[PDB]
């Protein structure tokens, strides 16, 4: 996350890191037993890492699951990243309290100009590499389809959005990957790509997670 600030430790709940030996990208908890993330992130031997703070320190709150099983979206496209999420079930049921929490989805898709909290332990500088430990936080709008397409030229597809500020400095960047977008309460983003981080005229381009709700629901029940 470029230009945004400390969360704070275990604020938000639902937020995961993926790691097989370090960290390597985000999710978010949407049941005890289930995570989504982007399915640009997949790969084997994902371990779950819930209520982290920092990253690189044990502070007390952690649960560290295995995953038993990943499935990516079955019309992925990883050349244009069409269909961006995977859901991840983990070997055994988390323990919720209040640091560590599942997010619900949504209801229906939330509109361009409505507030978003993006999160992630991914790079914090535009030009050159800092990777925090602890979680950082950036409050974003999503923005119109049209400034979206603008931006993007023959790349948004209508399960994509844009969400952040054209005139640069604030975004999600390289490690945040497959980590959430929460609007009123529900998950209704991943991040997914842009070119570079909070480059002008180049904001985050995220997963419409409205879309995969059908998906999501039904993959679960079977799985
Ligand atoms: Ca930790």
């Amino acid at each position: 996350i470029v230009g945004g600030y400390t969360c704070g430790a275990n604020t938000v709940p639902y937020q995961v890191s993926l790691n097989s030996g370090y960290h390597f990208c985000g999710g978010s908890l949407i049941n005890s037993q289930w995570v989504v993330s982007a399915a640009h992130c997949y790969k084997s031997g994902i371990q779950v890492r819930l209520g982290e703070d920092n990253i690189n320190v044990v502070e007390g709150n952690e649960q560290f699951i295995s995953a038993s099983k990943s499935i990516v979206h079955p019309s992925y496209n990883s050349n244009t990243l069409n269909n961006d999420i995977m859901l991840i079930k983990l070997k055994s049921a988390a323990s919720l309290n209040s640091r560590v929490a599942s997010i619900s989805l949504p209801t229906s898709c939330a509109s361009a100009g409505t507030q978003c909290l993006i999160s992630g332990w991914g790079n914090t500088k535009s030009s050159g590499t800092s990777y925090p430990d602890v979680l950082k936080c950036l409050k974003a709008p999503i923005l119109s389809d049209s400034s979206c397409k603008s931006a993007y030229p023959g790349q948004i597809t209508s399960n994509m959005f844009c969400a952040g500020y054209l005139e640069g400095g604030k975004d999600s960047c390289q490690g945040d990957s497959g980590g959430p977008v929460v609007c009123s309460g529900k998950l209704q983003g991943i991040v997914s790509w842009g070119s570079g981080c909070a480059q002008k005229n180049k904001p985050g381009v995220y997963t419409k997670v409205c879309n995969y709700v059908s998906w999501i629901k039904q993959t679960i029940a079977s799985n």
